[PDB]
């Protein structure tokens, strides 16, 4: 399994861990996420906001503080961990889902929750306007325990289509499993 830095290659460290409750996964850090080395960090980004906004976070944080998100059961990664900009963008050899399967297998997140469309079509195989928001019907192959979510862009390109329905309703989905864990 790669280690969290991907050796020294990827932009912006994996936030990956066994135990966790969901694992947030975008396309690629953006320019701006990259030079900060760290996720969504595009002040105009909807991401930090809609966590604190459904109670995946009780604060909202700061992009720089992604990696404390194991304390709420959340973690990250992207499908393209070596390159940044724009989806449209990027070189085809940037994608890799290969190593994001690899990930979810060792690490055995409760819920793997795609960030946009693209990045759960380049992993699922299926165009985006085939892919509904919110749980997937469980696919081919995945650890049965682990849920796979698709949710609205938070990107301000996307304002547009952003629906907060699919990210609370995740939200409460976390709370429920946390809730279940405690009992």
């Amino acid at each position: 399994v790669p280690d969290l830095t991907g050796s020294g290659e990827y932009l912006v460290p994996d936030v990956l861990q066994p135990g966790l409750t969901l694992v947030l996964v975008g396309t690629a850090p953006s320019g701006i996420s990259a030079r900060a080395r760290a996720y969504y960090a595009n002040p105009e980004n909807k991401f930090w906001r809609t966590l604190h906004a459904v109670g995946l976070t009780p604060r909202q944080l700061v992009p720089q503080e992604y990696a404390t998100l194991p304390q709420y059961g959340l973690g990250l990664t992207d499908v393209a961990k070596r390159h940044s900009g724009v989806a449209a963008a990027l070189p085809g050899e940037a994608w890799r889902p290969d190593e994001l399967r690899r990930k979810v297998e060792h690490y055995r997140p409760r819920i793997v929750a795609f960030t946009s469309k693209r990045g759960a079509s380049e992993t699922l195989g299926v165009p985006t306007g085939k892919l509904p928001y919110g749980p997937q019907p469980q696919p081919l192959d995945w650890p049965a325990e682990t849920e796979l979510w698709v949710l609205p862009s938070t990107s301000p390109l996307g304002h547009n289509h952003f629906r907060l329905e699919p990210w609370q309703a995740l939200g409460d989905r976390v709370r429920e499993l946390r809730g279940a864990a405690e009992a």
